[PDB]
């Protein structure tokens, strides 16, 4: 009934917003937007950047950084997710494991407008084109800006988010699946509390859930797309034996 | 009102009817070993490809089947209402990245477990056939298959297809359109048109509409894949002639 959907859909909201550190509706407010209580440091150039082992490597392994950080609050949402820690672990791995990307992909447009991005929890600000500005790195955020675009243009909110990464999460189709049957029951559950969820929130707005499904269709190739730029960078350089260790956390 | 797209839906069924030579009910009744009306002639060897009569023959087979079917989605494309009407350029776009996504699609209505039809039905092409196919060539139908029998879990008829064809079609957040918003008020209409149609011919179906929405992720997927290993037939196969139009199609 509309009183389970309605009790799922607050239950994600309530536990997305504890899970990740900068919501949308914060990051929006400093971007663009309203409130700069706190201007975000900006960076724009190689100068900006130092004044915030190398810097297009850097940059590139900062995001990988944050990337892992990520992974882990994800997984504490997957968790939260009800039928979730019922599943067989092998499952619980293997939908984490191909779902994080396309989470990171999603949530970063919350981060973004057409001229850069906020990191570091709001803090900072990267400008897009000091992003585009670099030698075989510079080829790696502009599709994820050029996603967000279209993606922001849907105007979800947190609480629209919350269940559409859970949807994702509870996908289906990732392959090796063991028991592929209450992945998709409790996918149709959280399919039906998002519909609901986009009709009650964004009544004028017509057929925005199935604008906000085509949307995944982008987003895997986005996913794609980057595991091949990450092949091309696994021969930028890999031998070194000053970070083992850090190697394997990534 | 449910009552315009009720004849929205009707509209695009009988263009798609008069637009395709092959439906998926003729194709089931075909493949479908009960009805012995007209049976198929199965190819699964060489030998029963030279009584039902290599590599390249079956696949430019595959390419001017291909370039009919552009013909007969162009036909269908013109019958939804608004198409026409668009900016030309749009127009060509849109049947552009459109075309083989659809293509996979009805591609289905003809596909099993074991096999494809050919031939307007009159043939049949085991799946493991296709897949002994030397080197290059034994890959391209395999993940067409996989998609397909899949997709055809969801036991989509052809009043349903016809309309998830011209969602396809008007898709929008297509690459170097000019004029975004008409696209996307058309599609918003097939949207209802198609969301309707599923709940009527698909009553206890649960979110058949969801995820009939993300099979357009697969679609996607087919074809980025199936363009990375034409490149490589482009390579080892100099002397094997690629269709303009296909040419035009892929970038
Ligand atoms: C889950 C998400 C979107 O994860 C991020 C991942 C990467 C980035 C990022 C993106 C691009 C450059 C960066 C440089 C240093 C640190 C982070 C980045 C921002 C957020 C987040 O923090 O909300
Ligand atoms: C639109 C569609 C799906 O177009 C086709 C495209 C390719 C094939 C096909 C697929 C695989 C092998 C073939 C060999 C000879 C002729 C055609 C094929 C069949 C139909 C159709 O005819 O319904």
């Amino acid at each position: 009934e509309s009183a389970d959907l309605r009790a799922l859909a607050k239950h994600l909201y309530d536990s997305y917003i504890k899970s990740f550190p900068l919501t949308k509706a914060k990051a929006r407010a400093i971007l663009t937007g309203k409130t700069t209580d706190k201007s975000p440091f900006v960076i724009y150039d190689m100068n900006s950047l130092m004044m915030g082992k190398e810097v297009a490597i850097r940059i590139f392994q900062g995001c990988q950084f944050r990337s892992v950080e990520a992974v882990q609050e994800i997984t504490e949402y997957a968790k939260s997710i009800p039928g979730f820690v019922n599943l067989d672990l092998n499952d619980q791995v293997t939908l984490l494991k191909y779902g994080v990307h396309e989470i990171i992909y999603t949530m970063l447009a919350s981060l973004m407008n057409k001229d850069g991005v906020l990191i570091s929890e709001g803090q900072g600000f990267m400008t897009r084109e000091f992003l585009k500005s670099l030698k075989p790195f510079g080829d790696f955020m502009e599709p994820k800006f050029e996603f967000a675009v279209k993606f922001n243009a849907l105007e979800l909110d947190d609480s629209d988010l919350a269940i559409f990464i859970a949807v994702i999460i509870l996908s289906g189709d990732r392959p090796g699946l063991l028991n592929v049957k209450p992945i998709e029951d409790i996918q149709d559950n959280l399919l039906q509390a998002l519909e609901l969820q986009l009709k009650l929130n964004h009544p004028e707005s017509s057929q925005l859930f199935a604008k906000l499904l085509q949307k995944m269709t982008d987003l895997r190739q986005i996913v794609t797309e980057h595991v091949q730029l990450l092949q091309v960078i696994k021969k930028t350089e890999t031998d070194m034996s000053l970070h083992p260790l850090l190697q394997e956390i990534y």
